[PDB]
């Protein structure tokens, strides 16, 4: 990684961690958690689920109880985490946070309206398969420009692998991002907890662990997408932990707001 991995303290390493645990149960009064995001018709998975989870952080650990950072502001301006709406990498969505930083989606709302990802919308929304989204240009200042810029920082970023890193993570700082290995049978999910089978590779996926339990003995993450309410469990979806499914304990990413 780009990153600098992280280290516990002795004091965080022998924290017994719980059987189970729920970042909006853990931090009640931060409302940003249970929200989920709707990416659009823009492959900004990687942005999406980083502005998600800065958003948690500022409420977990930067006591501001209610910012939501723009996956539009990192999407367009961080031209080189990656390609926009062609894709890009989170843990330099992070160091972007921390050495340039980010406004609020108050300031530059996200872009894109809903659309519905690999179903039929009950709210009516439209296919995602219908629109044709590029990239926007980056703005420095406000959408509406009698909006003064507030830019929100963190002070330093890390990495997080294999299954005790992210509990670990999880349980002291809340909700942060992490990417697996999408194959078509993913698409469909709706309930349980997910394992990959059949279907073809689709590519990687940037995604917001929220979460971990056990169900009728297979441990799981309970992880937030971007694919609006309407998708998998409320916007959510349940994933083996443990042997690193789709790859997906292979490396998280996380820093501190300041
Ligand atoms: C992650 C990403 O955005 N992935 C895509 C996605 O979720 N999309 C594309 C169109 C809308 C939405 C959908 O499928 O409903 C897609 C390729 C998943 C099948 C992005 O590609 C990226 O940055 N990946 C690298 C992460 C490390
Ligand atoms: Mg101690």
């Amino acid at each position: 990684s780009i990153l600098p991995k992280r280290r516990f303290t002795e004091e965080e390493a022998r924290a017994p961690l719980p059987s189970s645990f729920d970042s909006a149960e853990a931090w009640p009064n931060c409302p940003t958690i249970p929200q989920i995001a709707d990416q659009s018709a823009c492959g900004s998975c990687w942005a999406v689920a980083a502005a998600s989870a800065m958003s948690d952080r500022f409420c977990t650990m930067g006591g501001v109880q209610d910012v939501h950072i723009s996956a539009g502001d990192l999407l367009a301006c961080c031209s080189d985490c990656g390609d926009g709406c062609n894709g890009g990498d989170p843990d330099r969505a992070w160091a972007y946070f921390s050495s340039t930083g980010l406004v609020s989606d108050y300031c530059q709302p996200y872009p894109f309206p809903h659309c519905s990802h690999h179903s039929k919308s009950k709210n009516g929304y439209p296919p995602c398969s219908q629109f044709n989204f590029d990239t926007p240009k980056c703005d420095y200042t406000c959408d509406d420009p009698t909006i003064p810029v507030v830019n929100y920082r963190s002070w330093t970023s890390y990495a997080l692998q294999g299954e005790d890193d992210y509990m670990r993570e999880l349980f002291f700082r809340g909700p942060f991002e992490v990417a697996f290995d999408v194959y078509e049978d993913f698409i469909a999910y709706n309930s349980g907890v997910y394992h990959h089978v059949s279907g073809q590779y689709l590519g990687g996926h940037a995604v917001r662990l929220v979460g971990w339990g056990t169900s009728n003995g297979v441990p799981y993450w309970k992880i937030a997408n971007s694919w609006n309410t309407e998708w998998g469990m409320d916007g959510y979806f349940l994933i083996r932990r443990g042997s690193s499914e789709c790859g997906i304990e292979d490396g998280g990413s996380a820093g501190i707001p300041l």
